[PDB]
Parts: structure tokens; C-alpha cells; sequence
């Protein structure tokens, strides 16, 4: 399952919702997955057991 939030593009954080509250997680330190974007769509993936915050539109 995919649970989504926004990313912080100065701490490299991703604050997704999940079980009704808020968690805040790094990004990947990976070039095409860290937090480049300020406040960039982002997800954890309890599947894959990944975050990533350049998320695809
Ligand atoms: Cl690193
Ligand atoms: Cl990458
Ligand atoms: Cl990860
Ligand atoms: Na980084």
C-alpha cells in the first residue's frame, strides 16, 4: 500500500499520512528520489518498503 504527503525540501523529509496520523521519514539520499522539490508529492510503500519524494505525475 502507497500512503502519501508532502516533502521538505531543506530537512529531505516526507510527512505522509497513515492509520490516521502524520509520520515524518527521510527521503532516499538518491538523486532521483530525494526531496528536490519544496513540498513535492511523496510516498512510503509498505510493499516495496520505500520511500520516494519525486514521485510520477
Ligand atoms: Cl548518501
Ligand atoms: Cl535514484
Ligand atoms: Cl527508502
Ligand atoms: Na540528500
Amino acid at each position: 500500500s502507497k500512503y502519501g504527503g508532502e516533502c521538505s525540501k531543506e530537512h529531505n523529509t516526507c510527512t505522509y499520512r497513515k492509520d490516521g496520523k502524520d509520520h515524518i521519514v527521510k527521503c532516499p539520499s538518491a538523486d532521483n528520489k530525494k526531496c528536490k522539490t519544496d513540498r513535492h508529492h511523496c510516498e512510503y510503500d509498505d510493499h516495496h518498503k520505500t520511500v520516494d519524494c519525486q514521485t510520477p505525475v
